[PDB]
């Protein structure tokens, strides 16, 4: 009952690794730094990074190919972070501190 999720820039690449911008492929300074910093939330319990790729696939399979219909290859969805919180009266205590953490796109409390 503490499914909280937390997305992220679009291709911000937040979990993955050597970011393409300014000059080709750049370490990402942000590697598992929204992963580290929903883990030492304190009030989380886990916290799961969700790739927009699987988001798309869940998404689907959640509600089925009548819910989308941007274009081929569409983007719609980022990278998403699966938090738990510790109870339900603090998915949005997590919520409201993602919302300040790195470039979090949106929080979306379950």
């Amino acid at each position: 009952n503490v499914r909280v999720v937390v997305y992220i820039r679009k291709d911000v690449e937040d979990n993955s690794q050597t970011i393409e911008k300014e000059g080709q492929t750049v370490t990402n300074n942000d590697y598992h730094k929204v992963y580290d910093s929903l883990k030492n939330m304190s009030t989380v319990k886990s916290v799961t990074f969700s790739s927009k790729e699987e988001q798309y696939e869940k998404l689907t399979e959640i509600m089925g190919d009548n819910w989308k219909i941007f274009e081929g290859d569409a983007n719609p969805l980022y990278d998403a972070y699966i938090v738990e919180a510790n109870a339900p009266n603090d998915v949005k205590t997590i919520a409201e501190d993602a919302k300040k953490i790195e470039g979090v796109s949106e929080v979306q409390d379950g």
